[PDB]
């Protein structure tokens, strides 16, 4: 294996359902991309509280959507872990590029 990544890279639709799922983030969670791939995002790895704030992130940002980053405390394998995503349009589908910042 030549090379790694750095970022958790996750594809989302308006409603939150996962559509791809990189390695990095199957090495935090333990869970591979097949086994995501239509769940949703927000019961998966987040807290009602984080859960309910992204929720409608996400929902609004498919409305009157600009690009953005948000700070997200995320549910791993570790513990939760605070991670900065960069999100923006590919419009159906939403990019996620996250980096652990705990
Ligand atoms: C362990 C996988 C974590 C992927 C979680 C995706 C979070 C992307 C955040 C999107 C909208 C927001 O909250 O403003």
């Amino acid at each position: 294996v030549v090379s790694e990544a750095n970022s958790v890279i996750v594809i989302l639709d308006r409603h939150g359902n996962i559509q791809r799922f990189n390695r990095l983030s199957e090495e935090y969670t333990g869970l591979k991309e097949q086994e995501v791939i239509g769940q949703n995002v927000f019961t998966l790895f987040m807290s009602p509280a984080e859960a309910s704030a992204s929720r409608r992130n996400v929902t609004g940002f498919f409305r009157n959507g600009s690009s953005y980053e948000v700070e997200r405390w995320i549910k791993t394998r570790k513990g939760q872990r605070l991670f900065l995503f960069r999100n923006k349009f590919v419009e159906i589908f939403l990019i996620c590029s996250g980096t652990d910042i705990t």
